C-alpha cells in the first residue's frame, strides 16, 4: 500500500495520491504517521522516498499534531515518531538529507510540544553533543535555540550555562575539527544574542564570566595557523570569530571589553585583513569574511592606528573594494544597476558598503591622517587602472565623514589631489567606471574642503561645466547618470544661481534637462525616481524673468516619467513637488498658459482609464493628485478661469459616475467639489442637473460607506454657488441623504451623513421636517426613524465641531415648535428582548443639552496640549447652550415650561446656575 502509494506522489499521477492520501490521515491519522515514519526509519529505501517521506511527514505534522494554527493522532505513536526522528537526526553517519528532513520535523514538533510534551528534548540533544560526539546535534541545537530556548530557560533553566560549557569545551580542544569549531562558534553567537536581550541581578555574574571566557578563547582561536588544508572553512572560521567579537564589543558595556583587549584584536584583525587579501566559488567567501574583519575595526575605530597599520588597512581595502569583473559587466551592461547602487537603493551589502561604514566612523585624529595615506596612494597610482577606481571610492568614503579634515600639509595634498581629478576628465582614454567615480567624487572634495579653497567659486563652475560637457557628448548612459547624480551633489553645498552666472545657471538648466531626456528613454525603476529628484532641483533654479520653453520641457519630463513609474514611491513624491514648484506663486496670465500646457495630458490619463472602469490605477491616482495640485494653485485673488471647468468637468464627473474604488472616488470627489466651489456661477449654471446625478450616485449603494462620507463638501459647494437655483432640488438632496442614512449601521458613517443633514436642516428647518414627515420608508414615516437615529448618534458623538453643528441643527428643530416633531418619541431608560421608556423628542433634546452643559462648564483639566464638520460656528459649546436656554426660558419656546417642570432638581440646578 503506502510505499507505492506515494511512488506516484513523489503529473496527473501525483495528485491521484496527494489528495488521495490526505484523505487517509483525516480518517485514521495515528497509523498513517506510523506508516510514514516507518518508511523513513527503513534504510531499505530510495533516499528519495525516505526524504520525501520525512518532508511529506514534515508538512503533515503541523496539522494533526496539536493545534497549532491549521489543523487526531494518538499519544504513543508520537513518542514513537519523536524517537524515530531523534534516531535519524542525531546520527552523523546518516544521509545529510535524512538528517535535515528529520531535523525539520523535530524543529516543528518542538515549537508546539516543547515545554511539557517533550521534556527531555534538550537533555537528549546535550547528551548527543557531549557524549555521542554528534556534530549534527550542535546544528539542531542551533536551529532550535531562537524559537524554543526562552529567556527564562536560558538563565534560570540552566540551558544557557549548559550550552556555554559545551561551546567552550569544543573550542578549548585541539582535536575538535574546525568544522566543529564553526558549529560551536555559531552556538556562541546564539548565546550572545540571548544574553543581549538582558537585567536581573543573579544573571550578571554569569554574563560577565561568559564574556570574559569568550574573549580569551577567541583570542587563542585567532592564533591558530592551519595549512592550505581547507581555506573556505578557514575563512568561515575567522569570519564567525570576528562576528562574535563585533557583537561583544557592540552590545555589552566596556567593562566587558577592555581597551587593551581591543588593541590586541585590532592588531590580529589588521593582520587577518592582510592574510585574507593576499590569498585572493571562493571570492565571496573571502569578501564576506573581510566584511566582518572590517566591521570589527569599525567597532574599535576610536583607537589610534600606527601610521603603518593604516597603510596596511588602505592597501587591503584597495584590493577588497576593487570591482569584480562580474559587477563591472553588470554595471556597463545595464546602467540602471549602477544607479541603483550609487543612490543607496540597492539591496546589496558588500565590502565597499562596509568600508564606507569604517571611514565615516573615524574620529578626527585618524580620519585626517588616512586622508593623505589614501591621497598619496592615489598619486602613486594615476596610471594603474586596476586599483584607481577603488582608491577613489575609498577617498569618497573618507570625504563622507561629516567631520573636517585638517593637518600639517593638507593644502599641499589637496592642490595635488584637485590636480589629478581634472586630469581624469580631460584624459581621453579613461575607463568608463573610473571616469564616473571621479565625476561623483569631485563634488565631495569641493564640499569637504570648501573652507580651504579660495578659488572655490570658479573651481566648482568649471568642474561642473566640464562634467555636463562630457556627459552630453558621451554615448554612455552610465556616465550621463553619474553626472546627473553628481549634479545633485553640487547643489547640496553650492547655491548655483549665485556661484554661476544667471546666464550660465540658466544654461546648465538646459544642459541637465537634455541629459535627463537622454537617460529617460532607457531608465528603470530606481533611476526614474532619481531623474525626478534631479528635475525638481532644476525646477528650483527656475527664474520672475520668464522663459517659455524650459518650463514646457520640465513639465513634459515630469509627466512622461510619472507615466513610466507611477507606483514608484520617489516618482510619486518628487513629481508632486515638481508640480508644486512650477505653479508656485504664479499669476493669472501664466495660469492661462499652464492650462493648455498641463490639463490635456491629465485628461488623456482619465480618458484612458475608463477602459479599465476607473478601477485602481496608480497613474489615475497620481493624475488626480496632479489635478488637485493644479486647482489649488490658482491665485488667491480670483476664480478658476472658465477653461478649467470645461476641460475638467465631464472627465471628473465620469470618474465619479463609474468608479467604485475608494481612493479614486475620494481624490476625484475633492477635485470636483473644489472645481464647483471655485468657478463662476454662470459658468457652472448648466451643469447643476449633472452635479446632482453625481451626488445621488455617490450616496447610492453602488459605492461604499467611506465613499458616501466624501459627499459633505460637495453638498456645501452646490449650496454655496447654486443658492438661487438649488431650492427646487433640495428635496432630492434630502431624499438621497436620508435613504442612505437609515440604510447604514456604521456609527461613524452615520455621523458623516448626519453632518450633511445638520447642514440641510439649518438651511431650511421646515422643508426638512415637511419632506421627512411626508417621505415614506418601509411603511412608516421617516420622521420617527431619522430622529431616533439622530438622537442615538448625538449621544456618542466626538469632536467640538461635530457637537456644535448638531447643537445648532437640533436647536433649530426645537424652535420650530412643530406639531409633528413634538409627537415623536425616542428611547430613554433601559427597563428591566430589551425595552425603554419612551421620551418626547423635545424633552430629550433639553435633557441632552443640560447634560452637555453640566459637563462642559465644569471648567478644564489643568494640563493640556496648547497654551471636523461642514458648518462654521464660533461660539463655544457652552455659549451655544446658554444662549439657547436663555431664549427658550425667556419666551416659553415649544412648551418649555412643561418640559422644565418634568426635569429633575439636578438638571434644573444646572439650568439656572448657567443662566445666572
Amino acid at each position: 500500500d503506502i510505499n507505492e502509494l506515494i511512488i506516484g506522489a513523489q503529473k496527473h499521477t501525483r495528485e491521484v495520491a496527494e489528495t488521495q492520501l490526505l484523505q487517509w490521515c483525516d480518517s485514521d491519522a495515528s497509523q498513517v504517521f506510523k506508516a510514514l515514519a516507518n518508511v523513513a526509519l527503513q534504510h531499505e529505501a530510495s533516499l528519495e522516498s525516505r526524504q520525501f517521506a520525512l518532508l511529506s511527514l514534515r508538512k503533515l505534522i503541523t496539522m494533526y499534531w496539536s493545534p497549532g494554527f491549521e489543523s487526531n493522532v494518538e499519544i504513543d505513536v508520537k513518542d514513537f515518531i519523536r524517537e524515530v526522528l531523534l534516531k535519524l537526526c542525531l546520527n552523523d553517519n546518516e544521509n545529510t538529507k535524512i538528517k535535515n528532513g528529520a531535523s525539520y520535523c523535530i524543529v516543528q514538533i518542538s515549537a508546539v510540544d516543547f515545554p511539557d510534551q517533550w521534556p527531555q528534548l534538550l537533555t537528549v540533544i546535550y547528551d548527543a553533543i557531549s557524549h555521542q560526539h554528534s556534530l549534527n546535534a550542535m546544528s539542531l541545537l542551533n536551529e532550535i535555540y531562537d524559537d524554543v530556548v526562552s529567556e527564562e530557560m536560558f538563565f534560570e533553566g540552566g540551558i544557557g550555562l549548559a550550552t556555554m560549557e559545551i561551546v567552550f569545551k569544543v573550542l578549548n580542544t585541539e582535536t575538535s575539527t574546525l568544522i566543529a569549531k564553526i558549529a560551536a562558534l555559531k552556538l556562541l553567537k546564539a548565546c550572545l544574542l540571548q544574553m543581549s536581550s538582558h537585567d536581573e541581578a543573579s544573571r550578571k555574574s554569569f554574563v560577565s564570566q561568559c564574556l570574559a571566557t569568550s574573549l580569551q578563547i577567541l583570542g587563542q582561536l585567532l592564533t591558530l595557523n592551519f595549512g592550505n588544508v581547507d581555506v573556505i572553512s578557514q575563512l568561515k572560521f575567522k569570519s564567525i570569530i570576528y562576528e562574535n567579537l563585533v557583537f561583544i564589543k557592540n552590545d555589552f558595556s566596556r567593562k566587558h571589553f577592555s581597551s587593551e583587549l581591543q588593541k590586541q584584536f585590532k592588531i590580529m584583525a589588521i593582520q587577518d585583513l592582510e592574510n585574507v587579501t593576499h590569498i585572493n566559488p571562493l571570492l565571496e567567501t573571502v569578501h564576506d569574511c573581510s566584511i566582518y574583519i572590517v566591521e570589527f575595526l569599525t567597532s574599535v575605530c576610536t583607537l589610534q592606528f600606527s601610521v603603518e597599520e593604516m597603510n596596511k588597512i588602505i592597501t587591503s581595502l584597495t584590493i577588497l573594494c576593487q570591482l569584480s569583473s562580474e559587477t563591472r559587466e553588470i554595471w556597463t551592461s545595464d546602467f540602471n544597476t549602477f544607479v541603483s547602487k550609487e543612490t543607496g537603493l540597492a539591496a546589496s551589502y558588500n565590502v565597499r558598503d562596509q568600508a564606507n561604514e569604517f571611514f565615516t566612523s573615524l574620529p578626527n585624529p585618524q580620519l585626517s591622517l588616512i586622508f593623505k595615506v589614501v591621497s598619496n596612494d592615489i598619486e602613486h597610482s594615476t596610471c594603474n587602472y586596476s586599483t584607481l577606481e577603488s582608491l577613489l571610492y575609498l577617498l569618497q568614503c573618507i570625504l563622507l565623514n561629516d567631520d573636517e579634515i585638517t593637518g600639517e600639509n593638507i593644502d599641499q595634498s589637496l592642490q595635488i589631489l584637485i590636480k589629478t581629478l581634472e586630469n581624469i576628465l580631460v584624459s581621453q582614454e579613461i575607463p568608463e567606471l573610473i571616469l564616473a567615480r571621479a565625476i561623483l567624487t569631485i563634488p565631495r572634495v569641493l564640499d569637504k574642503f570648501i573652507d580651504a579653497l579660495p578659488d572655490i567659486k570658479p573651481l566648482t563652475s568649471a568642474f561642473l561645466a566640464k562634467s555636463l560637457n562630457l556627459a552630453l557628448k558621451s554615448d554612455k548612459e552610465l556616465i550621463k547618470s553619474a553626472t546627473l547624480i553628481a549634479f545633485t551633489y553640487y547643489c547640496y553645498f553650492a547655491e548655483l544661481d549665485s556661484v554661476l552666472g544667471p546666464e550660465v545657471c540658466s544654461e546648465t538648466q538646459e544642459k541637465v534637462i537634455r541629459i535627463i531626456n537622454q537617460v529617460s528613454s532607457d531608465a528603470e525603476e530606481d533611476t526614474n525616481g532619481a531623474l525626478m529628484e534631479v528635475l525638481s532641483q532644476v525646477i528650483s533654479y527656475n527664474p520672475p524673468h520668464s522663459r517659455k520653453e524650459i518650463l514646457q520641457a520640465e513639465f513634459h519630463l515630469v509627466f512622461t516619467i510619472s507615466s513610466e513609474d507611477p507606483a514608484n514611491v520617489q516618482v510619486v513624491v518628487q513629481s508632486q513637488e515638481c508640480l508644486e514648484k512650477l505653479l508656485d506663486n504664479i499669476n493669472m496670465d501664466n495660469y492661462k498658459n499652464y492650462i493648455e500646457l498641463c490639463l490635456p495630458s491629465f485628461i488623456n490619463v482619465l480618458d484612458s482609464n475608463n477602459a479599465n472602469n476607473y478601477r485602481y490605477s496608480p497613474l489615475l491616482s497620481l493624475v488626480l493628485e496632479f489635478i488637485t495640485v493644479f486647482l489649488k494653485k490658482k491665485p488667491n485673488d480670483g476664480f478658476l478661469p472658465d477653461e478649467i471647468n470645461q476641460y475638467l468637468f465631464e472627465p471628473l464627473a465620469k470618474v465619479l459616475a463609474f468608479s467604485t474604488e475608494d481612493e479614486t472616488l475620494q481624490l476625484a470627489t475633492e477635485a470636483f467639489s473644489y472645481l464647483i466651489f471655485n468657478t463662476d456661477t454662470r459658468a457652472m449654471e448648466p451643469r447643476l442637473m449633472d452635479i446632482m446625478k453625481v451626488l445621488e450616485r455617490l450616496l447610492s449603494l453602488e459605492v461604499s460607506d467611506s465613499a458616501a462620507m466624501n459627499v459633505g463638501p460637495l453638498v456645501v459647494a452646490i449650496f454655496t454657488r447654486f443658492s438661487k437655483e438649488i431650492q427646487p432640488l433640495i428635496g432630492r438632496i434630502l431624499e438621497a441623504v436620508v435613504v442612505r442614512l437609515i440604510k447604514t449601521q456604521n456609527i461613524s458613517t452615520e455621523q458623516n451623513l448626519l453632518s450633511v443633514l445638520c447642514f440641510l436642516t439649518c438651511n431650511d428647518p421646515k422643508q426638512t421636517v415637511d419632506f421627512l414627515s411626508s417621505f415614506q420608508i418601509d411603511n412608516t414615516d421617516a420622521l420617527t426613524l431619522v430622529m431616533r437615529k439622530w438622537i442615538e448618534a448625538f449621544e456618542v458623538i466626538r469632536g467640538e465641531k461635530r457637537i456644535k453643528e448638531n447643537i445648532v441643527a437640533l436647536s433649530n428643530l426645537f424652535f420650530l415648535n412643530d406639531k409633528r416633531l413634538q409627537k415623536v418619541v425616542v428611547n430613554g431608560n433601559l427597563i428591566p428582548p430589551d425595552r425603554y421608556v419612551q421620551v418626547p423628542l423635545y424633552t430629550k433634546i433639553i435633557k441632552l443639552f443640560v447634560s452637555e452643559l453640566s459637563f462642559q462648564s465644569k471648567q478644564p483639566n489643568p494640563e493640556q496640549l496648547i497654551t471636523t464638520g461642514l458648518m462654521d460656528v464660533k461660539e463655544s459649546v457652552v455659549q451655544l447652550l446658554v444662549r439657547f436656554f436663555k431664549e427658550v426660558a425667556s419666551k416659553d419656546v415649544s412648551g418649555f415650561h412643561c418640559i422644565y417642570e418634568t426635569l429633575s432638581d439636578s438638571e434644573r440646578k444646572v439650568l439656572s446656575e448657567a443662566l445666572l
